[PDB]
């Protein structure tokens, strides 16, 4: 079995797993949507009660299954629960990361295409708010092909489609080289490049000042202290830490049987929170508060993540010295943040085809890329198909799967056996208070917030096109698990 080469590469790959498009596009919107500092109190509590303990649990289940040559949840769930229903529930560990990748890599291709056009300077040129925002709103709308009539049909540009082929190629070139020579070798290069670009953008944004305000006013808003906020904070913690995607589990399956996971997992989770709360929150919102004030920035944040990251922020930079190049640094930061994460949610399908169907790494990567590339045409051409996948897999699915794997590992497999499996080989030991959080508090926290979510919030016909296709993806993945059974 493939293994991580160095301790540093494991941390950076796991950090690159978590540090992604959410740190810079999704977290600023959710924090500003829910009161800035008001959102942080549930966000911090969710990180301590859900994010941290589920980090250690997924590290344990991955290393446990990896020791037996099984990197994905269809087999690992069966190793922790000798039931055929554990294999069925494990399919979500293949379905969730595959569905999320189907729209994630496409949005990642947006950042690459924008970074290219912003580097060559093929960007809209506004003259001396709507008069400068419209050239950038139309720039994104022409790139992805926003519908102009009633038909919910996206018409991507030839450039956007070609950049998506390039983006898939860059993902394949990294994945096909393996864990150590591919994912780990790229993490040692991409994470320092990511941190430097983010710190520079934070510094440059902190120098923004207009009559409407300063960047410090946005920092004061996001740090000054409703069930919907608690749902938003816990959901954000899942997505930003890559929990519930089966991605941490597959990566951890290449950690050696006796290596530390307690300190290593805690460091990667901490690195992500630093990148998100310190670096990510200090760019988008402060630059918007500087140019529009706090009240308008909360209004701009409610307009969406794509609006702030692809329209508003490049339009703000277009008013500063060298802002076109600053937009390139911004979009290149997003591309490396997405690239280190998209390879992480495609590796589970790779590891499954390798471990359970005995496919060569080359074959597993190419077929996984074929499935993602083909399925992504739904996200590229059907309007709001992206939103439907992000809801079922990236929103509902991850919280459902997070509670599922905890019950399997810490209840069905045994609370004492799981706790001993987590701390085994750890440089440090998990604080004994977290044993009771894992066994009682975390599943109670998830079950309560998940019931309010289902009972109070979940209740166009084209959404069935996406539901029909991703339900078929689950059936197809179930059939592959069945074929893996028949071989044994
Ligand atoms: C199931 C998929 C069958 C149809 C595959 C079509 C592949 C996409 O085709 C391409 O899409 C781009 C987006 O507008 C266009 O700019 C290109 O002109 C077109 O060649
Ligand atoms: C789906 C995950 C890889 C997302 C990633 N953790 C992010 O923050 O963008
Ligand atoms: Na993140
Ligand atoms: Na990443």
């Amino acid at each position: 079995r493939e293994h991580w080469a160095t301790r540093l590469g494991l941390i950076l790959a796991m950090a690159g797993n978590a540090v992604g498009l959410c740190n810079f596009l999704r977290f600023p919107v959710q924090a500003a949507e829910n009161g800035g500092g008001a959102f942080m109190i549930p966000y911090i509590i969710a990180f301590l009660l859900v994010g941290i303990p589920l980090m250690w649990i997924e590290w344990a289940m991955g290393r446990y299954g990896g020791a037996q040559g099984h990197g994905t949840t269809p087999a690992i769930f069966y190793l922790l629960w000798r039931n055929r229903f554990a294999k069925i529930l494990g399919v979500f560990g293949l379905w969730i990361p595959l569905v999320v990748a189907i729209y994630y890599v496409y949005i990642e291709s947006w950042t690459l295409g924008f970074a290219i056009k912003f580097l060559v300077g093929l960007v809209p040129e506004p003259p001396p708010p709507d008069s400068i925002l419209r050239p950038f709103k139309e720039f994104l709308y022409s790139y992805i092909g926003v519908p102009k009539g009633d038909e919910p049909i996206l018409k991507p540009s030839l450039f956007a489609y070609i950049v998506f082929l390039i983006t898939m190629f860059i993902n394949v070139s990294i994945l096909i080289r393996g864990i150590s020579k591919g994912i780990e070798r790229f993490a040692k290069i991409a994470m320092p490049t990511l941190f430097i670009l983010a710190v520079f953008l934070v510094i440059r944004v902190f120098l923004l000042e207009t009559p409407n305000g300063t960047a410090a006013d946005g920092l004061n808003f996001l740090w000054t202290p409703d069930p919907g906020v608690w749902i938003a904070a816990v959901g954000a913690i899942f997505f930003t830490l890559s929990l519930g995607f089966g991605a941490i589990i597959t990566y951890a399956s290449y950690v050696r049987k006796d290596q530390d996971i307690v300190l290593s997992g805690l460091t990667a989770a901490t690195l992500n929170e630093k990148a998100e709360v310190i670096l990510g929150g200090s760019i988008s919102i402060p630059a918007a508060v500087a140019f529009f004030g706090v009240a308008n920035a909360v209004a701009i944040a409610k307009a969406g993540a794509f609006n702030l990251g692809f329209i508003t922020l490049p339009a703000i930079f277009s008013q500063t010295a060298g802002g076109t190049f600053l937009g390139f640094l911004w979009f290149f930061l997003l591309f490396f943040a997405g690239l280190t994460s998209s390879i992480a949610i495609m590796q589970p399908m790779i590891a499954f085809l390798e471990d359970e169907l005995k496919l060569s790494r080359k074959h597993a990567v190419l077929w996984t890329a074929a499935i993602v590339f083909f399925s992504a045409h739904l996200v590229m051409f059907l309007n709001k198909s992206l939103d439907e996948m992000d809801f079922w897999a990236g929103t509902i699915g991850v919280v459902f799967f997070g509670l599922t794997e905890l019950i399997i590992f810490f209840w069905i497999f045994g609370a004492d056996k799981a706790w001993e499996e987590i701390n085994r080989g750890g440089i440090i030991k998990v604080p004994r208070i977290y044993y009771y959080v894992m066994r009682y508090i975390t599943p109670a926290f998830l079950a309560v917030l998940l019931v309010v979510w289902a009972r109070e919030y979940i209740p166009h016909w084209t959404v069935w096109i996406t539901r029909f296709y991703i339900i078929g993806l689950f059936l197809f993945l179930t059939f592959l698990v069945f074929l893996a059974e028949r071989r044994r």
